[PDB]
């Protein structure tokens, strides 16, 4: 497919096939990545088989600079002129990674607001390919289905529709092996949200109020439902053949049928939302938004409110929820806390106050019985039964919306300072 | 020791330097030795004779084509035409992938900067790459300034922060903005000066100082050597595309939302005077870069009843702001996207486009006497009349739409047209000796022999 490009220039697709994993190394981690944070529960935790190679289990340590890499010990670029907080947010949104990586078949995939997508060997950290089919920010995490990697393009800014005529938006489909551009589907508004893959279909909502089903093979539109409002960061969740996503300015959480895009139901959070990606498990969809910070649970099929809780009293307004064993683990960015709630009943099990040294935006990861949380410059280990901090490890840079991706004994991460990295799980504990 | 910015020194944004491609000797004495303004000088006339004994290649003309990083074939319609519409996609591609202004030609080198986020130095004879660099992850919408051994860039995005969606600031917290100073020979970053708002406008250089106004309502004087602030003045409003003009100890630029042409002192940045165009577009006066020659500053803008719907040109006393003359440039159905023509001044005559009516006109600089009107052929459907003409050896050259035109400046009649393709931004032909240098919104730099476009 032809896009504006100098094929010999700095945006060209580069591929290093000798860095691609082979054999057992190409079977490490999941074989697909269908969601922001890998699945509807937003839990990026991946145990490995007994026969897994030793490197993934023992852990590997590497650091890969993306195109705009800034040293992790440095403060935010632009602090003097912008202020440190605003500088950090800007650097996240225009320079580095807003979400974490996707780890599939021995390869780490990431996309960056530096406008490149990357595929890097999960063992060695060496570049397998990089591509920049569109001159816009890539604010999600790559979807990886079979032999295709799916990116979505959009800007945080406005030229009401966000991203409309601010560069070019929509879904870009690349060849998973070499990064070559298979097809694109342009959208009127920005898609910073990550799409969802289900049943050979991609689902996305844009900042122009549009929801799309798109055939994941041909790239052609299946259906278009104009709900209104704008999806900013709320990544689509596909659960039991329906999709769920939130829109701002017209503040609704939507449930739509995958086959035709029919609106099954809508729900609200009092005190208007398009930032937070909903999570779904065991017939419940969970969403929270900053109003303080209010979390609400809905029946997946009907949208009936199961419970609502005020979490206590911020550029990204909400925490991304994660669900594990019928327990919601979610951050409150206003109080810099994390809380655990029973999924069905709304019963608060515990609260953890992040050490005083942007906290509470990211979904925890529940791996082998412990919680792992990347916020600020740190990765923390918290006991999920007590809510008490066990370990902490200083990394640097900033994690805005990033969640730890944990495979075997290895943690994979991106960073707002535009880095991809692998850290051993035992280094952290 | 380059200044540190977010960068992978081995990655795709790295500064690439090919010194072997640099011109030397007589080849590096071709063109002016400085470029201090958008369209090279306060008059916006980027036209450069060479001596009769200058190198043969520049006199006879050279022909080459250099793809920039997002290059799109000149025959293609705009990218994203089906989803955005043709015109909207053309403007979007100009603003995020291509060159909005022309190149700067200094000492045998063609410099350009692109909304693709790269700046480029290319050999004027051969079109071969000398350096490319991307010190900032934002669009570069002006033309590079070149003084001594330094090249100066300004960075800004057209877009708006949602926190900003008179109190609004364009480009504020939309990536990173301001002035970036690069070593002329290899592109290495000497310093940068960040600004709160976008600076899409090209700065001006005068007296070891760089002058810029941003989309947050701030004007800045900045030491051209150290990069330190000499002064800051918050004027209010937004400078969108109004490139600063530095003339006789003062600077001049126009601001939108708070619609004024400003004159500020070069040394301390205090406001000398403010001026208006009657009923001038509130959004669009801040699009147009003022021109200045022989004690006169000239600005035009699309105007509204408040005054009628028209395009109106005003000349001001450079020192006091007193209005010397005002002329109505004609109406037209289209309310244009770019809300005026960039004026050029040559031989006491203002040559300026009217994008509402798709015309060009000439006016006596001191009096405002209208000499003639030229209607751009209707096959140029979008963008006709926003770009400043270039006056060279008795002829006018105009790049608009897909075309370059040769117009007789005495009669205003078209003499020749030559099809290029792609789309021209707000671009004036840069003419040196017998060669024409151009950029294109499709992200190309090119050289064409003057005699080629004349036949």
């Amino acid at each position: 497919v032809a896009v504006p490009m100098d094929s010999t220039g700095p945006y060209r697709t580069v591929s290093h096939p000798e860095n691609a994993p082979s054999g057992v190394d190409a079977g490490v981690g999941p074989s697909e990545w269908t969601h922001a944070y890998a699945n509807p529960a937003h839990n990026a935790a991946f145990p490995v088989p007994d026969d897994a190679p030793e490197w993934i289990r023992n852990g590997v340590s590497w650091l890969f600079p993306e195109a705009r890499a800034w040293p992790l010990a440095n403060p935010p670029f632009g602090s003097k002129t912008y202020g440190a907080a605003e500088a950090s947010v800007t650097q996240t949104q225009f320079y580095g990674n807003a979400l974490g990586p996707s780890v599939v078949d021995g390869v780490v995939y990431a996309e960056s607001d530096d406008m490149f997508a990357y595929a890097v060997n999960a063992k060695t950290g060496k570049l397998i390919w990089r591509a920049s089919p569109v001159g816009n920010n890539l604010m999600g995490n790559p979807l990886v289905i079979g032999n295709t990697v799916y990116l979505s393009a959009g800007s945080v800014a406005f030229n009401s529709a966000r991203g409309l005529n601010v560069s070019f938006n929509g879904i870009y489909a690349l060849n998973r092996s070499n990064g070559k551009l298979l097809w694109y589907f342009a959208t009127p508004g920005e898609t910073m949200a990550t799409p969802a893959y289900d049943n050979n279909t991609l689902f996305i909502a844009d900042g122009a109020g549009n929801a799309f089903g798109i055939n994941a093979t041909t790239g052609k539109q299946v259906w278009k439902t104009h709900v209104g409002g704008m999806d900013n960061m709320s990544s689509v969740t596909a659960y039991r053949h329906n999709i769920y996503f939130a829109m701002a300015i017209k503040p609704y959480l939507y449930c739509l049928n995958e086959s035709n895009g029919h609106i099954v139901w809508k729900g609200t959070i009092p005190g208007a939302i398009g930032d937070v990606s909903p999570a779904a498990a065991d017939g419940v969809v969970v969403l929270d938004a900053t109003t303080s910070n209010v979390i609400r649970a809905f029946d997946a099929k009907t949208g009936a409110v199961l419970w609502t809780r005020n979490m206590g009293s911020p550029a990204f307004k909400g925490g991304v929820p994660m669900i594990h064993n019928n327990i919601v683990y979610v951050g409150n960015p206003v109080a810099s806390t994390y809380q655990a709630y029973e999924l069905k009943t709304g019963k608060l099990l515990w609260t953890w106050h992040v050490p005083t040294k942007g906290a509470g935006r990211s979904a925890p990861t529940y791996y082998k019985g412990l919680l792992y949380i990347t916020t600020g410059q740190y990765i923390f280990v918290v006991n999920p039964a007590t809510g008490k901090e066990l370990h902490q490890h200083h990394i640097g840079g900033q994690f805005g919306i990033e969640s730890p991706v944990i495979v075997g004994g290895t943690v994979y991460l991106t960073n707002s300072w535009d880095w991809i990295m692998a850290i051993p799980l035992k280094t952290i504990s």
